[PDB]
């Protein structure tokens, strides 16, 4: 039941801490026949150009844009990375939606099946890892870092870096284009300083699906 | 120690479809290279990589598509391999590049990564292979072909997972530069490894492993 | 799970000679043949011999020995390899002959023999495992290059035996006609397979497993 | 503690034939020798093999087989009493050579090998035991009596084996040069041994145990 | 499992000499006497015996007892081989009558005493065991050569005793009438079978069970 | 704890009582060097004699005289068969004297080595089941049986028929030519009637060696 | 189960030997209506001088003739008396016949109460306590006491005496008149030397009611 | 901790009739006395006796019998209430006689008798309690008067057996010389103590404890 | 079950002296009064109080107190007995009141107070023992005689908690009318019952217990 302090890599020490920011992508059309034709509604653009004109305003020098290879989070990333200009992308398979692990409590109009959390939950699982963890000791400079994916993705990393029950990563919700900071201290500490923030969305261009 | 029958998704529709997977070994690749980007095939694997293309095209087999490794040595035997099968679809992956999968057994000197690494390539790598090695899908009809362009530790773990022995066994197995590994996997789940590290297609003087 | 170091004679002094090992499957026969004598090679098997003796001819390695099984199709395939190896000292052998080594996992319908042939040829082929896949001896200076030219199911039990892997799973493996098996035994104890089933030399439209 | 009556292949029909099977040590041999075939009979051991021989021709039995060790000092016994049956099959095999069948409790002093070899040689000798100690086929119609020419360890071994005594007792027994051992295997799987060590037919000047 | 060393009376001085048995069945007799005066030898029983006391005699051994069961055959064939062995003590006994030593294993159909049988006779047999079969005492300076002439089922329960195998398997052993059984047992308390049911000595025409 | 009633062959079914009358023989040399030396001394054949007397004495037609084979008990059984005109004799190493087993409490002047209790105690045992048992079920009449043998094979066999702890043996003590009877009804019950009765020796004649 | 050494009063220390010889009465009118009516018959008297002519020719200096309280018991010990002259007596409640404990094996014939064992029994045990012990320290010479009750009194001591379960007591017999002689040395260990011995009796004069 | 109500012989018929019982103290008497015949009553122990004895004639009833201990002191006052009971069976006991019953708790320093004399004495004094005191026979018809003459620890632990206290305070309870204790038993098995160690009849110059 | 020293107060300084203690029930009453002041004795009650009155000065003791029940039986024997005994204090208690001290075992069919009584009079009779029976003050000097007036239960319920004997047996006790119970109480602790329910001094024709 208690914080381990070795979820990772614990003692060079480490001087750099990291702040994360998960980012969802932007309203979409769903009923899209094929992955490629699964792209950004007009509102969805002018969710992500929002949402990189907010990271723009924050005055940070991000080091790196990662994404998922799914088509809703190519077309963000490229609205987002035109308000941060050059500043490295790198595309991801560990990004791409999937159902994690079989959420607690359970719900009716969303059951998937066995083998998905099998394939899915090992795959996010394994991005939770890879890019949630303290700083490299080798690390001068404190980071910051956009990921831009999806909704279940999202919050099972954050149930997992803040070390609560992954079950509950169905007890969050994610607007489109919301912005999420973890901070990773380099002692291995981990604090979320804002889940699913669109407070700098108009009302009326909020959306979830 | 019994073989798992529903080490993925048993039988809803059943599967019909059996799946040949193609596991290939890039080429020779300069190593000492600065950045990833320097680390590019040589000479002599651009010969090795030409054969191994030559090979597949001499199968007479129709490849539905081409998933490689993002690393700069994966891609460069794909741009080789993907010019003898031409208008075959191909893929990029994160999953399959080179990592240390987990612990070796028996132990080895030169090569200990350190605990971090088989936590977070270990999830990588078991995630490929979960996504990647599996029965057909219900909705897939004919027969499919498929190459994986990747890297050896990532095949060595795919094959000791694939065919259900001790994933700690990896590094038991030696897999040369642009060599050829056959999986079947039948749509009742059953796996068969029919050739390993097959490299029989190039001249004597042109097999490498580093 | 783990690897036993001591699965035959650890550290007379200690041994210095890797051992290369060439399991090679024999080549195409007639099944149908009513008696041992009768099951000789096809046209198509004497092809395949040719192309695998070729090839082990290519290698430019001096084989010290040719070690096969008495069953015809065996005999006949090493009669082929026997000329491109020329001066190579040849043993015929009992123990290597064709078996049930083990009740398969997972089971087969079309293949199941009764529970006294598991115990007869299993102790057989075991005993022909423990014979021939050790480290070298200690009096040994030079490394050998030793080819064993047998049968199917005999070659799977060995490689997982060698491998330390479940023996059950044999039948998981599968190797085609006249196809040439790897495995290395360093001095240390060490085992590695190399490459496995490889017919890579051989044409597309001339590969068989029966 | 319990004889277990499917020790090999228990009640295609059902077997009607007992099965009587004649152990019996080579005789005397020079054991200084320095090469196998230096490992010939004395004049003594062609004395003994001669009398053995004479035996089994007065007992008036039309033996089926005379399957024999392939070292040199069983061969010699073989050609001498091959001789006094005249029109009898053989069959040479190297399952039955001698070696370390498995660590003998009570330990001894003079005599110690090592693991390795209980490894070796006790996977072939106990191979040996499977393959010619069992009960009839059923398509066997009449009563066998089959001749064995081999060693003592092995004998030894096979004896407490087919009696389900421990095979670690195998010492506890002691045969003499040239004699015969005769077990019985009636079809219903039962074993009995009928006489062990059997030189009464050798005046007492002429029995020996090296 | 293991040999127990001290099953009587291990390292008082130390034992130097070794004790050889000779456990004799008795000979071919008259089974349908009535009473047990009339349980006699055959014409062909008293030739058994004296071939066996012939036997006995051209060893070339000083024997220093003939202990024999009080039954009038095992009397019998002691008056015969007590002619061939002139001047040697002779001792009778109730411990070597034949009994049910113990419930034997296999099981058998023609031959079911019942428990009082094994409870009264298993006692005198296990006490004839223990009392004539040890290693020496410490004050004998010779070594000796000892007759026992008495039963199967003693004799068999005997052997298995004394090399300490399961006494359940008595019945898996069978001795023929006049038949020589060598026991031998060092001062170090090590017990070893030389011969068992030996009867090389009879022509074939006069070798029985009954 | 309990009586066991199938101490041997418990329910055709039995009929007869057998009556058994153990017999330790009568004084001897003991310092005789050799077992054929140590033979009944004069008052010995004079203790014998009386035995036998009163056995005579009963009015008893015995069926068998059973003896040990030891000279001794060979020597009583000659002086004792005197007086029983007419009865089976039958020589027996089974109840030659031994070291049944380790006695409860110890003694300091007496203790044999594993060995003997191991050799002669299978022996002695074995005695006991063969000679101790309710009668067969093919005997018609009551039996009266002597048997002539030793002290610690007499005490050991009391000891055992009557179900008491066999270490127990050496807590009794039987003088030289002494009558004990044990009767066995055929339903298995064991009775010992006397012990150790010497009731018809002067006692001037009386001996424990 | 092993012997307690320390079955009374275990270690000045004890020097002396006691022997103790337990008598049953004599043939008795078993029939006679009130307890006084209960005397012996012609051939009890019979047995009881013989039985006192044995004790007399022993050449033993007997201490004390202590006696149960029935008319059986005393009318043995005034013939017993006689042969045995200026030997101090002592009548007893404590050895009255009775009914020791429930015996094992059971009998048909004669099952008692369970109020006869629990008030025969503590008598009978409180008998058995107080003559049978190991000498005082205060007694310089060997003792010779004769005791003279009753059939199940006796067996119930003798079985006591000897460690052996007391329930077995029924698996003994004695006839009457008959002496049971017990040793108990002063370290504590018993002996029993002869039970219901009358080998002195002409066996047409032996009975055992 | 409760009642027990088959403390003997609970309901054959059942009991109609209530026993009372009358345990009595002896008088005073010459402790010094050398022998037990020596220890009898003081010229105040006769005196004392007489008025017991006056007191129980003077009660009206028909007295059955009066049963007393062997000791001197015991039987010399029997002799002087006797007197005033004319005609009144008597018997005499041993188990009445004086000892030590059980260690009294809590201890006390003047009287400690070894563990020796609990065991004789206590195994005596408790038969005592059972044979005397239980309910009435069913053959009983008339309810009896009883008197019990003897001591004082005994009749302190009949008391607290019969009401079923913990007898381990029979020293709690004191008894004059010559008194009176009544204890009834009606025939359902109940008791009840009436009076313990009345003297009331005594004058205060005439009482003592010894 | 063991005594326990510290029923109160174990060793200001410690105690000197002895209490003897003198429980006296009532005499006869008139039970059927209509109002507890109607209760008063008989002619015989008072009869009966003169005696316990008489004997009570005829002890020659001087008594500190006599303390009694406030019910109209108890007061008026103590009337009769304080003119036996002129000026000795007198001290009234409702605490001495009759009661049902507790549940009786065994049970009783005629008497079957409810739980309600045990409660209320069993915490008051307990109040009265405790505070009336314990040992002496270490103030006290001189050894006291003390007089309790007052009723059945209550008396034998002191007594059974005064001997620490089951307060539950408090019934199994028996006191007449007047009649005198005596307990010492020495200051070490220790408690002894003396004489119980004493009226002796009583003539038999005028005893009773109601």
């Amino acid at each position: 039941g208690v914080w381990d302090p070795n979820w990772d890599r614990r003692e060079y020490k480490a001087k750099a801490t990291r702040h994360i920011f998960l980012i969802r992508h932007s309203q979409y059309h769903v009923d899209g026949s094929l992955e490629k034709d699964r792209t950004l509604t007009p509102l969805g653009r002018e969710q992500a150009e929002l949402t990189g004109l907010r990271l723009a305003s924050l005055g940070l020098k991000f080091n790196k844009i990662v994404h998922s290879s799914m088509t809703r989070a190519i077309e963000t990333t490229d609205i987002i990375s035109r308000h941060l200009p050059g500043v490295c992308k790198v595309s991801t398979d560990l990004l791409r939606e999937g159902a994690p692990i079989e959420p607690d409590p359970p719900v009716s109009h969303w059951k998937p099946e066995a083998v998905q959390y099998y394939e899915d939950g090992a795959r996010i699982e394994a991005a939770f890892r890879n890019y949630i963890h303290r700083a490299d000791a080798r690390q001068e400079e404190d980071s910051y870092e956009i990921f831009i994916c999806h909704a279940n993705v999202i919050r099972y990393i954050v149930c997992r870096a803040l070390q609560f029950p992954p079950e509950g990563w169905l007890r969050l919700s994610l607007n489109n284009g919301s912005i999420t900071h973890l901070v990773i201290r380099p002692n291995g500490r981990v604090a979320l300083r804002t889940l699913g923030d669109t407070g700098f969305m108009p009302p009326d261009k909020i959306t979830r699906s």
